[PDB]
């Protein structure tokens, strides 16, 4: 490869039709014996990059984890933050949410201003990402976390319009999001929709739990896919014959 | 001049040092007998810009005046919303403003949200726009109809947080507003200290009333002036001897 910033790694990819793929680190989620053999599966997959985030959990566990990936993979390592504790000086970049999808201003603006004095003093890639939380068929833990709600999963012109207000008002991502665990995906169509009709480029992540979920959302419009829970649960999810 | 987007005039001036003004006119503080002598006044004036905005008002009436600036000056015509309705086709520009001083959702996301698909339908520039209402003295018209509090005047901190947060998050501006006709205007120590440590230029607007507030501003680090009270007192405002 070559030396990019991350925004720019992502924006390259897309132009040039080449598709990317997260896997995501739950911190607390993640059983330490066992972490060193995950982190060579890490490195066999196709992933491009690996977010670390998703539980509310204290700083220094996630700082653990995060050197271990800075070691022991060469993959970017992006947080994927709840809160402003989350941040950690040794990833290497931030998705810098807003929760779009939502009217709790604590994660539209507050924690954004507390965290921005934060940033200031690491080196992390600070990157804006409209966070669109999508209904999945049960309440997640975005939603419990947030006390928000999720947009409808057929009401494709609210989301459009929400993708394209974050697309306007700044945000270098859009994120739709199933929420960990979903029971149902982001619906395809609507990923079309929102690829179609924004210009930045899209992640999409949140109940994929075979290849083919990952195959369908590139071909719909995904230029990022994140995996979590379905390579949490198998090792080798991402294992050829 | 030259044709170019009004985002890329403002960066532009920036580079090059070169101070911007605009005149608000408030469309509910409009007296039409008078309109063709004012608009005289500002062909006349030093303004670059004009702002229309500042109070909730009738759609017919804000296009009526916008009609009667694109036709009688010169100026890009900029509109300065409060609400989406606001929103008219026949201005240049739309300052894409969030409320970034509040935590008000509608003021955040909201009403964003809803003018996505109207400006879409649209050929207005739209610039993301951190709005920062800052403590003036009295309650003005912002805080009252958002229902927020504005950001204490001495906290420099917290305005820089607010403005760095506002342009992580993908701003393209930032505007700090003491609010029309406000007793004191917005401090230059504050100005100074954002402009020296973001990098997006910095508009200022509300109470100021004679031309040296316009002056100071500007060496504070003001790269765009904002003035509607004291041009809707007197047309005469920028007269010389
Ligand atoms: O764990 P899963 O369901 O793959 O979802 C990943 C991510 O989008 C969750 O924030
Ligand atoms: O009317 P004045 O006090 O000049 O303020 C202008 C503008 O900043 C108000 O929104
Ligand atoms: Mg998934
Ligand atoms: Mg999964
Ligand atoms: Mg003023
Ligand atoms: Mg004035």
């Amino acid at each position: 490869k070559i030396l990019t910033t991350i925004h720019q790694q992502i924006l390259e990819a897309k132009k040039n039709g080449q598709k990317l793929l997260a896997i995501l680190l739950d911190p607390d989620k993640i059983v330490w014996e066992n972490l060193d053999h995950l982190l060579l599966k890490i490195n066999q997959s196709p992933a491009t990059h690996i977010f670390v985030g998703g539980s509310i959990v204290e700083s220094t566990i996630i700082e653990d984890l995060i050197a271990q990936l800075k070691q022991k993979t060469r993959l970017p390592v992006v947080i994927f933050p709840g809160d402003p504790s989350q941040i950690s000086p040794k990833a290497d970049a931030i998705l810098f949410l807003s929760l779009l999808s939502g009217r709790n201003p604590d994660y539209l603006i507050e924690y954004q201003v507390q965290a921005a004095p934060i940033l200031k003093k690491t080196n992390l890639e600070v990157i804006s990402t409209g966070y669109i939380l999508i209904e999945s068929g049960n309440e997640t833990a975005v939603a419990r976390v947030s006390k928000t709600e999720p947009l409808n999963r057929e009401n494709f012109d609210l989301a459009l319009a929400t993708a394209q207000a974050g697309e306007m008002l700044g945000s270098k991502l859009i994120y739709l999001e199933a929420g960990s665990g979903a029971k149902k995906p982001v619906p395809l169509e609507m990923i079309s929709v929102i690829s179609q009709n924004v210009e930045i480029p899209i992640i999409v992540g949140g109940g994929i739990v075979d290849l083919h979920g990952i195959k369908k959302a590139y071909n719909a419009g995904a230029d990022l896919v994140v995996i979590g829970t379905a390579f949490e649960n198998d090792s080798h999810f991402f294992d050829s014959l």
